[PDB]
């Protein structure tokens, strides 16, 4: 209908409104099509994704260099590492995602991981780089949507 | 239009980041369709009404136990009672809704209502029950939309 | 379709939400269909242009009484001038907005504009009248999205 699309069309103006001021305020980060934000609280593993799955959203997992460096500058933005969406397979050193497929893009710190299967979650740290830890830490909980 | 379907899963997409946003920053409470939200101020029941509306919303009013106790919640994060949207009908001890149909859904603390015409009002407790007061004391300000 | 109509309606319901929670916390401001915003950063002209566009908006402009007198609000809310989204002509004393056209409503201060060429840019005194002034200051920054 011709009065379809004049309603689409207000409809995708007022999203870019609300997604607009959402960006400008630093409440979260964008990311080709995927959306990036904290409530600044640090917390373990755990409780970080009861509170985003509860947002209606997950754990925030970067999967591209571009989606690394956003959650990489809200882990600089609190000072604090950022616990990634994504836990050690039984074979130590191998990391899937928590839908079960293995890890593809990956920004490991120098030697990591090395946990030896000690440390089934995955911190990341202020520049960016990441390293295998226990999931029991308090750390700043990043989620995506 | 196979192009129509594509659109509005993006559109719903981006409603999904934007809500989700704002929950996981406790700027709003979802309960089924319902979202509640405040602003932080404490004032009259007239000020509320009209705080609401300019944000096209109205006055929250709890209609089921689960949207009590989010208002509630509310009310004991800013440890603070809420003003509802309802007020006594002409006969004291009966109340309707803004919109004049009668009050189904109560929750009234032990032994209230009893202002026998007197509190037109309605007050919620931070533990969630309900008190029939005046309309010029200073509440939080809670709108649903 | 008779589900393309329901699930439109539950669209439009959820950005009436999104909307009221951002325009209930003082977040955004709406004026017709137009709505602006501010991060509360004070920053010179260029950097205002560049974090509207970032943020999917341009640097505010008013076109009618209503939307200066909203702006005229938000700078009185930060107590700090507004850069405006227009720059003055080859011609001293005529201004276009950044898109080339002429700018059709003004609400100079009375003796404005008077740079003589020297101040291009434009800004907002708290009570909403206008000053061509340079373009190094540090305003607050306001976007219209
Ligand atoms: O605290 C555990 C942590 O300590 C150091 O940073 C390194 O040995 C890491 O590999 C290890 O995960
Ligand atoms: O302040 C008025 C208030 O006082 C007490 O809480 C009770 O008597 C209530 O029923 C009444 O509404
Ligand atoms: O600081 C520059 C500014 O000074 C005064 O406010 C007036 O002369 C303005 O016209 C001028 O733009
Ligand atoms: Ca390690
Ligand atoms: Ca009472
Ligand atoms: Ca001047
Ligand atoms: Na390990
Ligand atoms: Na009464
Ligand atoms: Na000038």
């Amino acid at each position: 209908d011709e009065e379809l699309q004049t309603e689409l069309y207000e409809i995708k103006h007022q999203i870019l409104q609300t997604m607009g001021v959402l960006s400008l305020q630093g409440s979260m980060l964008s990311v080709g099509d995927k959306v990036f934000s904290t409530n600044g609280q640090s917390v373990n593993f755990d409780t970080i994704k009861e509170m985003c799955t509860r947002a209606g959203g997950n754990i925030a997992v970067p999967r591209t260099p571009e989606e690394n460096e956003a959650i990489a500058s809200i882990a600089k933005k609190y000072n604090n590492y950022v616990y990634l969406g994504m836990i050690e397979d039984q074979t130590p050193g191998d990391f899937h995602y928590l839908d079960g497929a293995s890890v593809s893009y990956t920004n490991w710190y120098p030697g990591e991981p090395r946990g030896q299967g000690k440390e089934k979650c995955v911190e990341m740290y202020t520049d960016g780089t990441w390293n295998d830890r226990g999931c029991l830490q308090y750390r700043l909980a990043v989620c995506e949507f």
